[PDB]
C-alpha cells in the first residue's frame, strides 16, 4: 500500500485526532483526516480538506506567536514536535491541545507526509 493508506489504517479503531500532510507539496496541505479530529475541531471533512497541516486554521486570539513559530519551524525543517498549544474549535470555543507532529520517510529515506495528531488536555 501507499504510505498514506498505510500511516491512516496503523490507527483504525483507536478514535485517534489526526490527519495526514503531503509534505511533497506546497503548504504541507492535510489529505486526511480522521472521524476523531473532525468531531474534536467542528470544522467538517470537507473543510479540513482544504487546509495546512500547520493548522492555522484552529489558530486565535490566545494562540502565542511563539508556538505559531514553533509550528511553522518544525514544517520547514521537517522535524518532529510536541507542543502544548490554544487551539480554537468552529464556533470558538477555545481548547489546549497537545499537538504533536512528525515526519513519516518512505524506503528512500525522504520525507513524503506529516502525521500531526491533536489531543484534548483541557481536563
Amino acid at each position: 500500500n501507499t504510505f498514506l493508506d498505510t500511516i491512516a489504517t496503523r490507527f483504525d479503531g483507536t478514535h485517534s485526532n489526526f490527519v495526514l500532510g503531503n509534505a511533497q507539496a506546497n503548504g504541507n496541505p492535510i489529505v486526511y483526516c480522521s472521524d476523531g479530529f473532525v468531531d474534536l475541531t467542528g470544522y467538517s471533512r470537507a473543510q479540513i480538506m482544504q487546509k495546512g497541516c500547520s493548522c492555522h486554521f484552529l489558530y486565535g486570539p490566545d494562540t502565542k506567536e511563539e508556538h505559531k513559530q514553533q509550528i511553522e519551524k518544525s514544517l520547514s525543517n521537517k522535524m518532529e514536535l510536541k507542543l502544548e498549544v490554544i487551539f480554537y474549535k468552529k464556533e470558538g470555543a477555545p481548547f489546549w491541545c497537545l499537538f504533536d507532529i512528525v515526519p513519516i520517510k518512505n524506503e528512500k529515506r525522504d520525507v513524503v507526509l506529516f502525521l500531526a495528531s491533536h489531543k484534548d488536555i483541557t481536563h
